[PDB]
């Protein structure tokens, strides 16, 4: 499996590994619920280093990202990052990203690790016709993930710069623990904290001097595990899991991502799409302890509705709870029913969503 700049950290903290994406990442350090816990109340930090990075260089980076990307980027000014899909000429999903507006000369691609080949070999299929140079800097690059309420006054001890002056989805050049980072107010937990893009040879050393400050707040390098646990509860997507290249933006609830007042790859098809909307992802939570998987089939009243795309279980909420993409006609306070296997059904209940909202600003 391919190994982080940080695996030997994760190792050396006696961390479970898993494989996720090809990568050899750790589940947990110490339990999946105390560093949910921790993400919640104080600090949980991530490694994050397996998603990728592509710069693209040139005096129409604007316009090519612009292009790309079915979220408006053309308005966006220089220190500002905007999260959205990529679609295909189907308005089907190939990924979903966070661009940072550099300057207008520059332009960075944040994508996900089970899709840096497929995304670069699309984006640089694409670029033909734009005066940019793309290329993929994943390879020398780390990222982490410093996540929870008390994750910037825990943090500022160590950053050159005012993190407060970063705002939500803003972000800055400064300096960690001694090395230059992309600093930006983002994150994947529904808490307030920040990533830190650096150089992968200074990882280790900026991953350390973070630890240090960890265990004087009590909060916890926190695994993969934590990580579903509270996106799914901050009811973030999960590329692969919730959506694909077989579901369109709007039927994900990601219509806010999507501007078709711009010329984009797949407008044409969205527009359409757009018209008839015959699926949607709703918020379950289920009785019982048992956890839902991707693919269990769920119904209404006896007749099949859709399937489950995540699910885990909830300490903040204390239920299980999951994601699940059915058709049109189910609504909030819909009673459905999950088939786990051997045909075991399961009651669940529809709940608005987001299942909870957090310190994130």
């Amino acid at each position: 499996m391919k190994r982080t700049p940080l695996f030997e950290k994760h190792v050396e903290l006696g961390a479970k590994m898993v494989d996720f994406a090809g990568w050899e990442m750790p589940l947990y350090y110490t339990s999946i619920f105390e560093e949910v816990m921790a993400v919640r109340k104080s600090v949980g930090m991530f490694d994050v280093s397996h998603m990728g990075e592509f710069l693209v260089k040139g005096p129409e980076a604007v316009s090519f990202i612009d292009f790309l990307i079915t979220n408006d980027f053309s308005s966006l000014p220089d220190g500002k990052a905007i999260y959205s899909v990529m679609c295909n000429e189907n308005g089907g999903i190939i990924d979903d990203l966070v661009v940072y507006k550099v300057s207008p000369d520059e332009a960075l691609m944040v994508v996900n690790a089970a899709n840096i080949e497929k995304d670069f070999n699309w984006i640089k299929s694409h670029s033909k016709n734009f005066d940019v140079e793309v290329s993929n800097i994943s390879d020398t690059t780390a990222l982490i993930a410093f996540q929870g309420p008390k994750a910037q006054e825990t943090l500022q001890e160590l950053v050159e710069d005012g993190l407060e002056e970063i705002a939500y989805y803003s972000f800055r050049k400064s300096i960690v623990a001694g090395v230059e980072t992309l600093v930006s107010r983002t994150g994947y937990t529904g808490e307030d904290g920040f990533e830190l893009m650096l150089e992968a040879k200074n990882a280790p050393k900026v991953w350390d001097a973070l630890m240090n400050l960890l265990r004087k707040i009590d909060g916890r390098p926190a695994g993969l595990g934590a990580r579903d646990v509270c996106r799914l509860e901050a009811t973030y997507l999960l590329y692969g899991q919730d959506m694909d290249e077989n579901t369109n933006p709007f039927e994900v609830g990601l219509s806010w991502v999507v501007k078709l007042n711009k010329d984009f790859v797949g407008k044409e098809a969205l527009l359409k799409a757009k018209e008839k909307v015959e699926r949607k992802l709703v918020a379950l939570e289920l009785s019982g302890k048992r956890i839902a998987r991707k693919g269990y089939e769920v119904l209404k009243n006896g007749e099949r509705v859709g399937e489950i795309t995540s699910g885990n279980f909830s300490p903040t909420l204390g239920k299980s709870i999951a994601l699940a993409l059915v058709s049109k006609s189910v609504k909030i306070g819909d009673q459905l029913g999950v088939v786990f296997p051997g045909g075991k059904l399961v009651e669940a209940l529809v709940v608005k969503k987001p299942f909870y909202r957090g310190s994130v600003r």
